[PDB]
């Protein structure tokens, strides 16, 4: 078992995949850095989920994984499980399969706005969301809810702008509130896989 | 064993997840229809794969299996898997979680010309590839290359007719033949993961 902090990565694009990995408490991203300098997040890993799924097939990791909180993983050696254990990365890895094909068609489906309330719902279901007399509310940035909307900063600080302007969201300590959710569900239209 | 001819689904979003299955011959891909008519390609199925992956964990599919080609598939049955099959199982998924992951960033990494061109070299790769005298060539149609480019068939087609005009590309048959490898491995930069 090991923890680690906000923005600490667990593994890199590249390095040795000698160790297949499960995530215990808190929130991981893969992401790729693309040719142009962005980043962008591949899919969201939440506790109980494994990653570094590449020492189960290669010799490299090809993605980097990021914590997104602090976080809480387990090592395991892939060449170790015994029959109970795979039966469980087996299923563990097809939910994954369904959650990401969702999140890529996410990606896809309706202008940034919309995008932009979907994935900040998605998170209110994560452990980066959390509640307090304001209201409910995930922590999270400009940039990673970019990172995740096919978008850039700028224009989602402006859709940002324009929810806050509208009373559907509030904005404080690098947190942003969902005030109204029933208006969010609407422009969102479709929910992303939670689950 | 079952076998399905080009077009033909092996199953479809919201139905009975009974069955796991496993590509024996030929490329399937999995697909979502978008609520503005969209059809979009999750992922792409090829021999060895496991697909119909959430009858390993849900109750029914989650999306739309499509034969691209005539396809040879094994059903199977997940709770009559060996520790041996299991491993196979798992060491898969986690090669097709490689393979989606590296597609997602694909549909956002350069403009439509470059994603066409690293698409249509995906495909050389595929079941859906063959040769002959005028060269090497895929099977595919301008709407297909659309729903793996995040684009639209109309955009694709002018830049297929753009490609023509260059020399890159040649059409004829419902395929499209790659006259200079060379040229679109550039017009592409970056290749996509094709095992």
């Amino acid at each position: 078992m090991k923890r680690f902090a906000r923005k600490e990565t667990i593994y890199l694009r590249g390095e040795e995949a000698r160790t297949l990995y499960r995530l215990e408490e808190g929130l991981v991203r893969v992401v790729e850095l693309l040719p142009d300098g962005r980043l962008i997040t591949l899919r969201h890993v939440l506790p109980g989920d494994y990653f570094g799924e590449e020492a189960l097939e290669g010799k490299a990791y090809r993605y980097t994984a990021e914590a997104m909180t602090e976080a809480v993983v387990q090592g395991l050696e892939p060449r170790a499980m015994d029959h109970e254990a795979l039966h469980r990365v087996a299923r563990n890895l097809a939910r994954q399969m369904r959650r990401v094909q969702a999140y890529e068609a996410h990606l896809q489906t309706g202008e940034l706005r919309a995008r932009i309330a979907r994935y900040l719902l998605f998170l209110a279901d994560t452990p980066l969301s959390a509640r307090d007399r304001q209201g409910i509310y995930v922590t999270v940035s400009h940039e990673e809810i970019a990172d995740a909307t096919a978008s850039i900063r700028e224009s989602v600080s402006k859709v940002l702008a324009d929810l806050r302007r509208e009373g559907l969201i509030a904005t404080a300590y690098r947190r942003v509130y969902l005030l109204d959710l029933a208006a969010l569900e609407r422009e969102a239209g479709s929910a992303l896989e939670a689950a």
